[PDB]
């Protein structure tokens, strides 16, 4: 006859799976218990007229999730019925990332990815983060108009206007607050590979990155600028292109200003102090059975820095001597590449030529008349790509190790020689007929 009463919840806040103990009146004969509108098994044992004791099922469907279930616990006796409001805790929010179209304008759409946006209260941006208490900076930009998806995994809203330019988003729920980096210009553009280091003018230049959004500027070693109009950008925002419309005459690096930012390569971009060889003034071929040619623009590598050389003709199978060029080098000063760099961390680099691909033929690179120490049966590749490439020029490059038997350079150095030799042959069972220009041979750290 007496009505049940709940007076408190001993453990408003819980966590799915833990204890809770119901203090009331008359619960001596609860019949039925229930969570957020669902039933909830319990044990008669700890039954009281005074206390319940149960545990919130783990599986328990929560509020966060679905909006129609009363927030509540409900007690059934046989004759009464009690209610007590409680909160069974959703898991906290997290984000993985903003999905946005850079730069980003007040009123522009961005979305919020990640998961557990249950129970959304707030979203703001601020310069700095929030405490760990969820307390929350002294100054904010709040987002007025968001809408949560129905699996509670993303967030689309509007940008507020006086666009913070950097700082952080805060999706702020019930549970706790999430939290993220925020540029409203996004992340600053990355540089991965270069084309070359000395790419030949009047060719193709190519760089690998990302966020290559609205590049704005591409300084080549702070001597000069590609017009914007000569740069070509792909779709995805990681590639970079254009012709090289002069050489340099000093090293440095390339900047790229994007949206998101300017960053430089790493690698030196035409390192003119790292040349050998290049047929126009440093070092010098003396004799052997090649060919020397200065491109036309109609025919051989079509374009060349200066002089470079060929080596082109028929090759009868099983030869063992065909054609070759013997020079002298001139080596890189220890000002520029010390004494005691190892060998392993240098490497030669070239740039080649190959009118088609052949089947056979193998080049030899020698140097300082060490012929134990030198590289053999090499066929040229890019560097940029792994293949052979055909019709252009491309950078070859190779550990210096594979063609010095020295450990550091200046043991290299010691050996007084300054010969290096490119050497063409054919230990194929079939003949072959080859086309290939080489140039700028440099050696370079790794
Ligand atoms: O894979 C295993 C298979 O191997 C097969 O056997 C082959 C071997 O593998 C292969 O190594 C070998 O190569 C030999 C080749 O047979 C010879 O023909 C060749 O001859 C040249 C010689 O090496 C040079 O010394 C020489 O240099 C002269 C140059 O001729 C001259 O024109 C030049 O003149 C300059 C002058 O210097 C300037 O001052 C002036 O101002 O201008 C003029 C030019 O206008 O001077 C050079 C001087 O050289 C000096 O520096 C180097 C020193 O060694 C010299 O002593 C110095 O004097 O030119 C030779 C060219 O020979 C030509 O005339 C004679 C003919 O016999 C020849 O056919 C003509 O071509 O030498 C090669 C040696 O190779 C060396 O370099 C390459 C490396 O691969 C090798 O390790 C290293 O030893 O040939 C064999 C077979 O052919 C097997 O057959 C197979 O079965 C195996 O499976
Ligand atoms: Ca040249």
């Amino acid at each position: 006859d007496a009505i049940p009463v709940i007076h408190y919840i001993r453990v408003t806040d819980v966590n799915p799976g833990t204890m809770i103990v119901v203090v009331g009146e008359h619960l001596g004969g609860t019949q039925k218990v229930y969570i957020n509108d669902q039933e909830v098994s319990f044990n008669r044992n700890y039954v009281t007229s005074t206390s319940i004791i149960l545990t919130v099922p783990n599986e328990l469907e929560l509020t966060g999730q679905n909006p129609e279930l009363k927030g509540e616990i409900r007690i059934e006796t046989e004759h009464g019925v009690a209610a007590y409001n409680m909160h069974v805790l959703s898991p906290a929010p997290y984000i993985t990332r903003i999905s946005a179209t850079y730069p980003i304008k007040p009123g522009d759409q961005m979305t919020v990815i990640g998961g557990n946006f249950y129970e959304v209260q707030a979203v703001y941006l601020s310069t700095e983060q929030p405490a760990k208490d969820g307390t929350r900076p002294v100054d904010v930009q709040e987002i007025t108009n968001y809408e949560v998806n129905n699996k509670y995994s993303q967030i689309t809203l509007t940008a507020p206007a006086n666009l913070l330019e950097e700082g952080y988003l805060v999706v702020e729920c019930y549970t706790s607050s999430a939290v993220t980096e925020f540029k409203k210009n996004g992340p600053k553009p990355v540089v991965t590979a270069v084309s070359s280091t000395m790419p030949v003018v009047g060719s193709t230049v190519t760089i690998t990155g990302q966020n290559f959004i609205e590049v704005s500027r591409v300084n080549i070693n702070a001597e000069f600028d590609i017009p914007v109009g000569d740069i070509t950008t792909s779709n995805t925002f990681d590639e970079i292109s254009f012709v090289l419309p002069q050489a340099p005459t000093q090293s440095g690096h390339i900047s790229v200003t994007a949206i998101g930012g300017t960053v430089e390569s790493a690698e030196i971009f035409y390192p003119l102090e790292n040349v050998i060889l290049n047929y126009d003034g440093i070092g010098s071929h003396v004799w052997g059975d090649c060919s020397f040619v200065v491109a036309d623009g109609s025919s051989a590598p079509y374009v060349s820095n200066g002089t470079c050389l060929g080596i082109t003709g028929t090759v009868s199978a099983s030869n063992y001597w065909w054609k070759q060029s013997y020079s002298n080098a001139q080596w890189v000063n220890t000002s520029i590449i010390p004494g005691n760099i190892p060998i392993d961390d240098l490497k030669l680099q070239f740039e080649c030529f190959v009118k088609e691909v052949f089947t056979g033929p193998v080049f030899q690179i020698a140097m300082c008349e060490n012929f134990d120490a030198a590289l053999n049966g090499y066929v040229p590749v890019s560097s940029f790509t792994g293949k052979t490439e055909t019709g252009k020029w491309m950078q070859c490059s190779v550990s210096l190790s594979s063609v010095v038997a020295d450990a550091t350079y200046q043991d290299f150095l010691n050996r007084n020689s300054t010969h290096i030799g490119v050497y063409a042959t054919n230990p194929g069972s079939s003949q072959a007929t080859i086309e290939v220009y080489f140039d700028n041979f440099r050696i370079v750290r790794k």
